[PDB]
């Protein structure tokens, strides 16, 4: 609204300001600990020689590569100068 | 998908009770992760015998009694329903 957007043309300035680094990088760390992993391992009916029955597991690399993506993501997170005040989490993501 | 809330739906249910129990324990979790930066360690000029300068720290048992809050209130969360969702940050605040 006209009048919004002079009455808090502040609180969206200081917001659009902080795009560059803090903010931007929050939003993208959410979205990887909410993912966690590409997807739920595959649950598989396999059968063997013996007539056993087993649910298995199948596409890895789908879910290796999200790993791979997550990890370089945090390597990228490691090099904003805001990387001070956020670590704590790093460490935990780092580890898990 | 459709498939997906109707086959989830014993979860769904109970994840909405599991966040009635998160949402009032995060609340009273944030005021605890407010509280933190506030401390300040006691310094003082004191001077020796031989006539060295030196600061110093008074005012101990204001320090360590908020720590002594702070870990019987990580006690009170461990308590809360929904602080399966929550544990991780509660190891950090426990090993700090």
């Amino acid at each position: 609204x006209x009048x919004x957007x002079x009455x808090x043309x502040x609180x969206x300035x200081x917001x659009x300001x902080x795009x560059x680094x803090x903010x931007x990088x929050x939003x993208x760390x959410x979205x990887x600990x909410x993912x966690x992993x590409x997807x739920x391992x595959t649950l598989i009916d396999y059968e063997d020689s013996q007539s056993r029955t087993m649910k298995l597991i199948k596409d890895w690399k789908d879910i290796v590569n999200q790993v791979g993506d997550n990890r370089c993501l945090l390597q990228s997170l490691k090099d904003s100068p805001y990387y001070k005040g956020f670590e704590d989490k790093v460490s935990i993501w780092e580890r898990k």
